């Protein structure tokens, strides 16, 4: 099985190469992380296993879910503490994302209901809803396009959640800049049309993407950050006219950081829209993006076992993260590694405020 051959990624060396994929799951009440995310987190933590945490608020502007862990406070960090080391007590290597959603909020997430920030002043079209605090669900508002300023304060908001990060414990941070959030709405010609330094040409748009790395690679070193696109998703209308242009422009950058600071970044993190005929034109998307950076690539999206175990056998990736099964298989890794049944995710649960139900009463092995 080589899913589980060792595989040295910065200066951790790890055990297998099942990944926990960074999820969302709103149980981090009034955006504290709580004990059921140390429960939650150590459930599935093994040794020399590599996790990412759910999306973490750099700002109190980040975020678009609700109560979903912050780390931009020392009341956040002392919390994020604790769960970090019942983590590393399993002999585990966790990330945490840095998660900003940019035009993908509401006022009911935005302090005193002031519109979410964004690269354009366009709204997430109708076709999405945004989950409210209620359970019901809501329309995406008007985002206030930032100027240049204000861009560099929320490059700043990175370089100090990460220190927060690596204060708290963690052994470095993920940069979440898919599914059609803050970083994404730089990235994809189909939102991004300023006209100043950061929109317009290729180059341009993929300006804010790479001053974040920058910025968190000059805090924590490269070791330490991972970066997470999805150039081929369209989430939340992320579309750009050529995605894999727009992926090769982001490796090509991401390389350029490394030969520059002199290190390797921990990983890149790009996860396949999936979804018929097509599986052939999407592999090729995702080997022509990994066969560009020069480091470790992990995959996402849709993976199953049988999947992983050829994405690492025909060197498509060195590390493949796995979602939804890990939520209904807290034992996930030891259930690949026997070929044991998986067990069934509950939808319903994704998303709730309780901290056991749907979050951690999926049961282990027998
Ligand atoms: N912070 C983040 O980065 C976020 C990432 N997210 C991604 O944005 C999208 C929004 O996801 P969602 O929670 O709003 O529901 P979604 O995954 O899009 O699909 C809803 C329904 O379509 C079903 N569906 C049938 N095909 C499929 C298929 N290829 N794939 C994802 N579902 C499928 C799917 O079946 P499953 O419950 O997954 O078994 C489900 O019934 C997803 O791609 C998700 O990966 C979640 C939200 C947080
Ligand atoms: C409920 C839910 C929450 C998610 N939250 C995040 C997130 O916070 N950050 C992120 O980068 N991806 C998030 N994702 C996307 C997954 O990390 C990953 O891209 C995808 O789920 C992998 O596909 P799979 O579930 O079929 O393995 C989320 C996905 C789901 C279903």
């Amino acid at each position: 099985n080589p899913l589980f051959s060792p595989y040295k990624m910065g200066k951790f060396n790890l055990s297998h190469r099942v990944v926990l994929a960074p999820m969302t799951r709103c149980r981090a009440l009034n955006n504290i992380p709580q004990a059921a995310l140390g429960e939650y987190y150590e459930q599935r933590a093994t040794a020399g296993g590599f996790l990412i945490t759910e999306g973490t608020m750099i700002s109190p502007t980040s975020a678009g879910f609700p109560h979903v862990p912050g780390i931009f406070t020392k009341e956040q960090v002392r919390e994020w503490k604790k769960i970090v080391d019942v983590v590393h007590a399993k002999g585990a290597v966790i990330f945490c994302q840095l998660w900003h959603v940019g035009r993908a909020s509401h006022e009911v997430y935005q302090p005193a209901g002031a519109a979410p920030i964004s690269s354009t002043e366009k709204p997430i079209s109708n076709r999405w809803r945004i989950l409210m605090p209620d359970g019901t669900h809501g329309i995406y508002p008007k985002p206030r396009a930032i100027g240049t300023y204000e861009i560099s304060q929320v490059v700043e908001d990175y370089r100090r959640s990460a220190l927060n990060a690596i204060e708290a414990g963690f052994d470095g941070i993920e940069i979440h800049g898919a599914h059609g959030y803050l970083i994404d709405q730089f990235l994809k010609d189909g939102i991004n049309d300023r006209t100043d330094e950061y929109g317009g040409s290729l180059a341009n748009r993929c300006k804010f993407i790479t001053q974040v790395v920058q910025a968190v690679v000059s805090a924590i070193g490269a070791d330490r950050v991972g970066v997470r696109v999805s150039p081929a998703i369209d989430h939340l209308d992320a579309m750009d006219s050529n995605p894999l242009s727009l992926g090769l422009a982001v490796v090509e950058r991401l390389n350029k950081i490394q030969l520059h600071s002199g290190s390797k970044l921990a990983y890149l993190h790009v996860t396949q829209p999936r979804s018929g005929g097509s599986e052939e034109e999407e592999a090729r998307l995702m080997r022509t993006l990994r066969n560009a950076y020069q480091g470790t690539f992990i995959c996402s999206g849709g993976y199953t076992r049988e999947l992983g175990i050829e994405a690492v056998a025909q060197g498509d990736a060195d590390l493949v993260s796995y979602g939804r099964l890990f939520i209904s298989n807290p034992d996930l890794v030891m259930r690949i590694k026997l070929n044991a049944p998986l067990n069934k995710y509950n939808r319903k649960t994704f998303y709730t405020q309780d901290p056991v139900v749907g979050y951690t009463d999926y049961p282990f092995l027998q």
